[PDB]
């Protein structure tokens, strides 16, 4: 392997707007939450790094932050809510909000980087953009990604044209990290190393 072993334990928040759209049905919800997991994981795979959804909370009654059209500020205040509320009941490593908001400037996604295992910063905010699950698993993970550290791919350093980190999602959509992307985390574990992922569940 090229990396050494690492966990990320996963929160995966539903909104009350998602859970709406899905008729207000846990089961199904939690359902494509597994599933999208499942791929976070697959993806993760060559990273070495083993993926666990270690919380899943679902907004049956009411959003508990104002999750608005822009993204990095609903980002913001999931992140304090996550810091407050859903790090006391189950510790874990990252938390993304998954929603169905219309975020402004077409985002689908957005995260802080280089911040996993921050308290209030190791979270990303995902639109529930597409029918296809796989659609939505791959932005959790180019915004988980971010978070390890790694920027989009650029040409002059790799290849690879519709890896994760590509500046842009496609319909043609790879499962796979660039070299960019892979020498991105490597120098996130050299320079960073943050402790939560050493740890395993």
């Amino acid at each position: 392997q090229r990396f050494p072993q690492r966990y990320i334990e996963l929160a995966i928040v539903v909104d009350h707007g998602m859970y709406t759209k899905y008729s207000s049905n846990f089961k199904k919800i939690r359902k494509r939450v597994h599933q999208m997991v499942s791929n976070i994981n697959e993806m993760c795979r060559p990273l070495n790094i083993a993926i666990t959804l270690a919380l899943l909370d679902v907004w049956s009654e009411k959003d508990f932050i104002t999750v608005q059209a822009d993204a990095p500020t609903t980002a913001g205040l999931f992140g304090d809510w996550r810091e407050r509320v859903l790090l006391k009941k189950k510790n874990h490593d990252h938390a993304q909000l998954l929603t169905d908001t219309n975020f402004a400037r077409n985002t689908i996604g957005w995260a802080y980087v280089g911040r996993m295992c921050d308290e209030k910063y190791s979270v990303a905010v995902v639109k529930d953009h597409s029918s296809k699950v796989f659609m939505v698993a791959v932005t959790m993970t180019h915004e988980l990604g971010h978070n390890l550290g790694m920027e989009h791919d650029d040409k002059d350093k790799c290849k690879c044209d519709t890896c994760i980190m590509s500046a842009v999602i496609s319909d043609k959509q790879s499962k796979l990290f660039s070299d960019c992307s892979k020498d991105y985390y490597q120098t996130f574990l050299t320079n960073d190393n943050p402790q939560c992922i050493l740890n395993a569940p």
